[PDB]
């Protein structure tokens, strides 16, 4: 299908699935990340299809150490390039996901809460491997 399709359908099981108010996926063409995907359709600061910009950002961080990355919104004394268009968005909490595959970098998924509210184990674990088998299918389209 479409990757439009892709990211909808794994937006669809999530709902049902993980608590989570808003969702972004981000994609890494050309080594340019691009936010390309936002669940509340409504719900973003940054037109779709924005370059996110290295200096200062969470979600290169992620791409970068390879690694699943929790922030919490609150802490006044830590700012990153997200944050600011994070926060208008009442967000509280950021999980976000660097979506890779045995190959190269695909993109990064930026889960929001509200609320501050733990990010358990299982959820952590069952994410994970929802993501590694999105970064295969993304690939798989191209």
């Amino acid at each position: 299908m479409s990757l439009d399709d892709i990211i909808n359908n794994m937006i669809d099981k999530l709902k049902l699935l993980v608590h989570f108010d808003r969702i972004s996926f981000l994609l890494l063409a050309n080594e340019t990340l691009k936010l390309s995907h936002v669940y509340p359709k409504g719900s973003h600061s940054l037109d779709i299809g924005s370059t996110i910009p290295k200096e200062q950002s969470l979600y290169w961080s992620a791409l970068d150490q390879r690694q699943t990355i929790f922030r919490s919104l609150t802490d006044t004394q830590d700012n990153f390039y997200e944050k600011q268009y994070l926060a208008i968005l009442d967000l509280k909490s950021i999980l976000v996901i660097p979506i890779y595959s045995k190959n190269k970098r695909v993109g990064v998924l930026s889960i929001g809460r509200k609320q501050q509210i733990d990010w358990s184990l299982d959820d952590l674990a069952f994410l994970e491997q929802l993501t590694d088998h999105l970064a295969v299918s993304i690939e798989n389209v191209e």
